[PDB]
């Protein structure tokens, strides 16, 4: 059911609005109370792996393709002072319009069903990846999420929402990810618990079981 990535200074800044039922699921997923949230871990790393597969897969056919950054691997690392976790996958990464079509602007095939099974209780917020919007669960835990990302075919670009219906595009100065995508997570202080040393170690065990890429997870001292 994961599909996200299925086929003086000056900056330059584009706006988007989000489809209307991904707004509405944002905000579904924000102004509600949700017991569990650690589906939004799971959904990082499964993310992380599919986008590391459709690049090893291209190089099957394409060897040159790894040549931007040669490692296949996930880097998560938890911030205290910053208050944020970071995933960095070195998968295929997103355009500048892979970014506008995949995180916000174009319809979801299972948006609207899942967020009526929320309603119902068909469904509960754990199953959200099943349908095709498992992106969006990083909403349960942070205020913020900016998403750095750099495909073969186009610059870095960064893209950042705090909800509220829009969402920004621009090219990314900061450090060069080389190949891949860099999800950074502003945690809500109600769930920094998600940061602890241990907790974070224990849910990225329980969460990358079948995960076929070496992952490294760092502690800030």
């Amino acid at each position: 059911g994961r599909d996200l990535y299925d086929d003086m200074a000056e900056s330059q800044v584009e706006r988007f609005t989000f489809q209307a039922e991904i707004n509405q699921l944002m905000s579904l997923i924000i102004n509600t109370f949700y017991s569990n949230k650690e589906v939004f871990l799971r959904e990082l790393i499964s993310n992380a792996s599919d986008a590391l597969d459709k690049i090893r897969y291209q190089s099957l056919t394409d060897a040159s393709v790894l040549e931007s950054k040669t490692e296949l691997e996930i880097k998560i690392i938890p911030d205290k002072t910053a208050k944020t976790l970071t995933l960095i996958d070195s998968g295929i990464g997103m355009t500048k319009t892979d970014m506008v079509k995949n995180l916000g602007t174009i319809a979801r095939s299972g948006t609207k069903n899942f967020m009526e099974q929320l309603q119902s209780g068909a469904a509960d917020i754990s199953m959200i990846g099943q349908f095709g919007v498992g992106f969006y669960s990083a909403y349960l835990v942070a205020d913020t999420v900016i998403v750095h990302s750099k495909n073969n075919d186009d610059e870095q670009y960064v893209w950042e929402s705090s909800a509220g219906g829009e969402f920004t595009i621009a090219l990314d100065h900061t450090e060069p990810l080389g190949r891949g995508t860099k999800i950074v997570l502003h945690m809500k202080e109600d769930q920094l618990d998600y940061l602890d040393e241990t907790k974070i170690k224990n849910l990225v065990k329980k969460h990358s079981e079948f995960i076929q890429y070496p992952i490294s997870l760092l502690t800030i001292k």
